[PDB]
């Protein structure tokens, strides 16, 4: 398994496409451990047409959707590594959501760093929790328990 | 207490593809709104999410509470006021207790429960369901602050 | 009852002008009746009309042409996803129709469609478009079903 | 009253927008009696990611669609001459609908040409018949009452 | 063949929406020049933003047409109409030159391109042309690719 | 007239609103003479769903025009500072390209940074010419003449 994943490797990972896909690359990964990756962030996005005309907000909700994203990836390749074929079989989901707080609003310009970290895993069943950051400052914190499901 | 779209254009600053509220069926100020959002395969997050099987994204079904919440606390303060609404923006601090049961799909009437479980201030703390034919598809609790536009 | 993943396998529409969510009633050679709910989060809406949301008259008319279009394709091969992904669907006439009330976001527009006459590939049906009950909109339309190539 | 108008004449008068504005540019017009004008039909178009995948089609329902923008161009310029300001508060409902007859597909490339003739109005309430046509050739027929009406 | 439609040119180029800018091909010479174009409405996302109130075709986009229209006639000339061998090529646009825009582009317009091949060495491919609407020159260009497996 | 701007304030200057308006952010900006800017590339811009199917690459046209872009922001600054009310009366023309190189593709995760400097310039006719750059290696290299019009 390796630490660096380019767009090219996360779509063949995640089922998520547009536009609904917000992870667009993978600096760091270590199986069952953590991941770091990010989205960056440009006005040209359809979401900013209505949040908000005038005064472009990335949705907080989405900052979470991006961890949730990010700890996916983690959660199969810690269990299957790269693996395409296996991937396009299984699908993850969002059991809980907990802890999320708000601290600096995210905007255009910006590169949205996911930092997730495993919490606690067995099997199809993983806690993540971290947060997301831009140049530095968490802007973001979370905890999510998620789990590896058939997709069919 | 029956608010339409035309209505909640007037006092949400959200619009497309964001303003997750298409009708408020309740408000009592100061505590409970009951409102809902139509979910239909004719809307542009279900080509990712995802192909070939659309399912409405639990981040979005919360982000519908959050602005019926919103939408109930300001209404609470200042009823249907369009013009202070212009002056006023409702962001969220915090999301917990976060779960989801059933999931969303086109052809789903998402029905928001959200009741003001404490309020001091600008801040304000409220809490319910999501509902789908009477079977809740998700709950939590969010916290916000309304403060001056700008 | 037949849900959207269903309504996938067999009508050839997509995004964004696929338009019925649910089928509720069927009955072969006989009639159907379904629903597409109506939401802000519509693009249509963007410019139909700017603060003032008015799902498209002709947009009702598709959906219920749609509806009367998966009655046809059932009726004719039952729920056959294999032969219904060769095909393709072609407006021939319209006719009869009447509006008589505005739908908007929150509205759950029913279809209501019944045979008239069919032969072949050639189905003409007719109905209503209903909100809660009260028709909002009434059509005579005939459709056919053609090979995609 | 001009005969030609283009499509910023066309956004001063009609209340619709995209992704319903049908109609680009107005050829020739003659007041309470007839209008011709026309909509380019190309693929870049996001009614063809849905209608139909692998073969675009321009959907019938919304060439009637543009022939009733059609008469209502023709409507409110006949009733109240060439003035935006009156215009920017109305709207347009569709009444009735009827004989209409799709005989040749509209695909992209082609010049959808609009031609409509005032069949009766009374105030508000027009009702006008014609043709969409391509080439010169007929790919359409309809006839339709719509009402102009102040936007409250 | 001479005259490609929508379906054809999508059998052989990849691009697709909202960046197909080629609607049908009615002229094409082997190895010397190809006529096509592409139609120019209002209903296209792109005059959205550029601009509001003012909708006028992007000059960086009529050159991408011509850019289109070039690659499908140099692989049309090594290939002719093959879909299959389409999809293991790709046609990289190294450079674009001397290009002067006349005449604004605005709904209601054909927008012509003309491409002839000036020099056709290996896998490198240099063409020029113009742009027209209605009979005049609204922009030229000159472009130079290569051809390379996918 | 400051040297750093953000999308409140690339709005309130450039003409250019969704889905063509390609800077994000101003990080450099000398009067007349060059200005540095970027635009975040991120996986969730419909203009990847066509350029191309699996294999997202930022168009080169609009590499060029987001230079463009970034040009126009100096030239109007230049000649009306920070002036919103005056820049409501404005547009921008191509007139010409020269001399563009497409060096590296550029994709979701890029910083498309532009550097232009003023070429020439006499009243609304603008020429810069310069490079895009992503982490700090030349993707792209371009000469465009630009003119600032009355809308009119
Ligand atoms: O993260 C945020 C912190 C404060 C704030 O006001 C805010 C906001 O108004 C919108 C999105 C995010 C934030
Ligand atoms: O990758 C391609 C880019 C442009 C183009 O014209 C093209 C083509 O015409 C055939 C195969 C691939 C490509
Ligand atoms: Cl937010
Ligand atoms: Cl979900
Ligand atoms: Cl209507
Ligand atoms: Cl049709
Ligand atoms: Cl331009
Ligand atoms: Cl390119």
């Amino acid at each position: 398994l390796q630490s660096q994943f380019f767009i090219e490797h996360i779509l063949q990972i995640l089922p998520h496409r547009y536009p609904m896909l917000l992870v667009d690359r993978i600096t760091e990964l270590q199986a069952n451990q953590k991941i770091v990756a990010y989205k960056n962030i440009t006005f040209n996005e359809d979401v900013f047409n209505g949040h908000f005309p005038n005064k472009p907000i990335f949705p907080g909700v989405l900052i979470v959707e991006g961890m949730a994203q990010s700890g996916g990836f983690l959660a199969f390749t810690s269990l299957w590594g790269f693996d395409p074929e296996i991937a396009k079989t299984k699908i993850v989901y969002f059991m809980t959501i907990d802890k999320v707080k708000f601290r600096i609003p995210v905007t255009p310009g910006d590169r949205l760093e996911y930092h997730l970290e495993v919490l606690k895993h067995k099997g199809m069943i993983w806690q993540v929790g971290g947060t997301a950051q831009v140049d530095g400052k968490v802007v973001a914190e979370a905890e999510l328990k998620a789990m590896i499901a058939e997709r069919e």
